[PDB]
């Protein structure tokens, strides 16, 4: 599945760009992952992080959910991505328009930190665990959260989620600018 | 020390930010760390980790050592850090403007990481693992390197350190440009 993995991407993620007439330069600087890599992800080449694909999208002004527009089904079995072992990802809700909101519920295992670039602009995240100790990061420090506690924050800036606890597992809601 | 430590980067930091004749407004769109925070910061009221440390002087286009300019000594006796215990700084070179080299001994401890915002435009960091095994983030991946392992890369994008043993400790040569 890996490789299906690979092609998944690099067939959606060439549609994004060429739907939004970008040169793989014009998006190189939008997204701040060189050409280089762009360009073996759209082959099939480079098997993408999860903090990439973010990356990738919050240049590109998409959700994440639209790495899988093509096949909308997909997004609901993809739990395990194959250079993310430790991470696990559940999607309860793709992207919707007209609420903005993309909801996730996300495992993390063998006390996986899992540190990520900006998202786009006035992009919010709402956590809430479910199980285990965790912490997250933003507006400089990390935020101890214990079972049932949740917190917000604007995800427009370098933040991070880590297990505490071997395995952690929390809701993510990632809310769009509308 | 703790308290010693807040006053020492307090005053410093107003020095340096007062000499550029800079507003703490315009302080905080360079390093992108609030100017609420900033503000704490030269109050003595906040503990800055070492990554605010960087974040601050990355936007004032300063040295790591400019922290420590009022009392260059205070340098090489500052190993440990209050916010950052999982990690020793030990400089064995203060920034030099003529060969633009920051050189430091760093001890990371149970299996500590620790995660960077950009340093400033074209700042270059070398590594060389004196013990353990490790791993350095950059151009979104992880890089392991294992005891007398060496790498370089270029510092002005999101990176980062890991011990991937219990304890790693490796020189860090930071180059600015010239
Ligand atoms: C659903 S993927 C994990 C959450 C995402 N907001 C990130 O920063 O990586
Ligand atoms: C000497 S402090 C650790 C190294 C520094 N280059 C950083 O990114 O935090
Ligand atoms: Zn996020
Ligand atoms: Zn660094």
């Amino acid at each position: 599945t890996d490789v299906m993995f690979k092609s998944q991407i690099a067939n959606q993620l060439k549609n994004l760009r060429k739907s939004r007439g970008l040169s793989l330069d014009a998006t190189a600087q939008l997204t701040g992952v060189s050409k280089a890599m762009l360009g073996q992800i759209e082959r099939g080449e480079s098997s993408p992080t999860i903090a990439t694909l973010w990356k990738i999208a919050s240049g590109l002004e998409a959700s994440f959910s639209a790495f899988f527009a093509n096949d909308p089904q997909l997004l609901s079995s993809e739990r395990s991505f194959p250079d993310d072992l430790n991470m696990k990802i559940h999607t309860l809700f793709p992207y919707a328009a007209d609420t903005g909101l993309e909801i996730f519920e996300i495992t993390l295992l063998d006390h996986h930190q899992q540190m990520s670039s900006p998202h786009a602009l006035g992009v919010i995240e709402y956590i809430h665990v479910l199980e285990g100790i965790m912490k997250v990061f933003f507006d400089e420090q990390w935020h101890e959260l214990q079972q049932g506690e949740h917190i917000r924050f604007f995800s427009d800036q370098p933040h991070g989620y880590a297990a505490v606890t071997e395995k952690a597992v929390f809701q993510n809601i990632v809310a769009y600018p509308r």
